[PDB]
């Protein structure tokens, strides 16, 4: 708004531009398991992946592009972006990168048992410091890691939630004082009453319903990689109205039928690009080259 404007920043995980020694000094002797992103590789975009685990970070290659990653084609070379998007690493390739980081949500990963981006370090010139809230949540398990700026969870304690820095992780006090932030497929979602409420805001010039754009506030209505464990959801996918019509076979049986109008979600995410969505209270899969994807697509980005 003023002089100064931004874009994310102060978003989730991504980093930034590490030299040299930061991203791997700031990942080396870490927790037990953490992952980090930073801009400085090949193609228009920068995609990298470091990891702990005992002798020195692992940087991992991938790869990207602007165009839309939903299926694995065989195209030439994007407009505004180097080459086919497509992740890679490990002799792997997935489609995103949240779409990547997102394996711990299933069984472990790359090394270690379920990483996570790694604290700030590196000498960062931003800190948090907001006061955004909502329900809290219980540790199901033991507290234990490595990271300082990092909350440990002890089973049976309950953590107040002040913030969403990560897709998989919550900021949250403990029944010590110590802030920090706790995993998301580690504890459990639990609602008091008092989360759903807010100031008032109001309106002023309304008429008919507009379109889910912005996103919404982080909390209830809307959460973090809670229960999906390959597609995204940091403020909310498309929503909306399928951009193609799209049937099912003849043949199929349990398929879904997509047709260009109603709103499907995606449910359950597969490598080879086929996923299955929510249509009319049907789930099955479908093509879905007919349907706007979600993964890591935004209109501002300015990826490139």
């Amino acid at each position: 708004m003023a002089g100064n404007f931004d874009s994310e920043e102060r978003s989730s995980w991504y980093w930034g531009r590490l030299s040299r020694q930061e991203a791997v000094a700031l990942l080396q002797g870490q927790r037990h398991g953490v992952f980090l992103v930073r801009d400085s590789s090949t193609s228009p975009g920068d995609y990298v992946l470091s990891v702990s685990e005992n002798s020195r970070v692992s940087h991992y290659i991938i790869n990207s592009s602007g165009p839309r990653p939903p299926v694995p084609p065989s195209p030439a070379q994007p407009p505004p972006g180097v080459s086919p998007s497509r992740l890679r690493i490990g002799d792997q390739e997935f489609d995103s990168l949240p779409a990547l980081l997102e394996f711990y949500k299933i069984h472990y990963l790359d090394t270690t048992t379920l990483i996570e981006p790694v604290s700030r370090s590196r000498q960062g010139s931003g800190v948090i410091l907001r006061q955004e809230e909502a329900e809290y949540v219980r540790a199901l398990f033991d507290f234990n890691g490595n990271d300082e700026e990092d909350l440990p969870f002890k089973k049976g304690d309950i953590l107040r939630i002040r913030d969403k820095p990560e897709e998989q992780w919550w900021n949250a006090e403990d029944s010590e004082g110590k802030r920090g932030m706790i995993p998301v497929p580690y504890v459990e979602k639990y609602r008091p009453a008092s989360a759903s409420v807010s100031a008032l805001i109001g309106g002023n010039q309304e008429g008919s319903h507009p379109q889910p754009l912005g996103g919404p506030e982080p909390g209830p209505y809307a959460q973090p990689s809670v229960n999906t464990p390959l597609p995204n959801l940091q403020n909310g996918p498309i929503y909306a109205r399928v951009i193609q019509k799209r049937v099912p076979n003849a043949y199929d049986k349990t398929a879904l039928a997509l047709e260009v109008g109603e709103l499907v979600k995606v449910t359950k995410i597969n490598v080879s690009g086929q996923w299955e969505g929510e249509c009319n209270g049907k789930r099955g899969h479908f093509p879905f080259t007919h349907v706007r994807l979600l993964d890591q697509q935004n209109p501002e980005e300015d990826f490139s």
